[PDB]
């Protein structure tokens, strides 16, 4: 006699992984489930577990996948996800990795503010006094940060891969007793790159 038999996944994609950039927006499209059954039975598709039913949803019949709450990669880079394929007599299920791709969606952050120091007067030119750090959690050029002063100063300088801050012009606490300088850090996205600005208050104090 016969026994019915079970669909089986077609998907080449199940056998390596999914990609979708984070900013997919909400409704569209990620894929479309394919199955086979040998008996030509109707299928009916659909994804299960608490997280991925919640980001994603499948249309039943089509097996289409749709993306059903805004992901971000920053949150959550990853998903296993079961997906489900019945021919009404028995249900056959497959786990899928789904990769969450990068965009440049973050601007710098200056943690352990505000930013101050205070150094004599007679520190000499060249002397480091400062690091600052801003973090990026994007990828890429989009996640590697440069340091600058906007405006410029001719009294400190900031290097640019390391944020290191220096004295690059003799000091005197007569003529200025502090600086309040600001620090642009930005990411270095080709197209669209994003930054942020921190204060810096230099303080100079006196010998005597
Ligand atoms: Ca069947
Ligand atoms: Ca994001
Ligand atoms: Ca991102
Ligand atoms: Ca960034
Ligand atoms: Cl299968
Ligand atoms: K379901
Ligand atoms: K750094
Ligand atoms: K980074
Ligand atoms: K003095």
């Amino acid at each position: 006699m016969q026994v019915n038999r079970l669909p089986f996944f077609t998907n080449h994609f199940f056998d390596t992984y999914l990609l979708i950039s984070e900013d997919t927006p909400v409704g569209s499209s990620v894929t479309q489930l394919l199955a086979r059954d040998m008996d030509n039975d109707p299928l009916v598709f659909g994804v299960s577990g608490e997280e991925a039913s919640r980001f994603f949803a499948v249309e039943p019949d089509t097996g289409v996948v749709w993306l059903r709450q805004p992901l971000d990669r920053e949150t959550k880079s990853e998903f296993t996800v079961e997906f489900s394929v019945s021919d009404h007599q028995g249900v056959i299920t497959r786990k899928v990795n789904i990769q969450v791709g990068d965009v440049n969606d973050n601007a710098p952050t200056f943690h352990n503010q505000p930013y101050s120091v205070r150094i004599p007067e007679n520190t000499p030119v060249g002397t480091p006094i400062f690091i600052v750090n801003a973090t990026d959690p994007d990828l890429g050029a989009g996640g590697s940060v440069l340091y600058s002063f906007q405006p410029p100063s001719p009294f400190f300088a900031i290097d640019s891969a390391r944020g290191i801050v220096t004295v690059i012009q003799e000091l005197d606490y007569e003529v200025t007793q502090a600086y309040q300088l600001t620090v642009n850090a930005t990411d270095q996205d080709k197209t669209r790159p994003l930054s942020t600005l921190a204060n810096l208050a230099i303080i100079i104090t006196d010998l005597e």
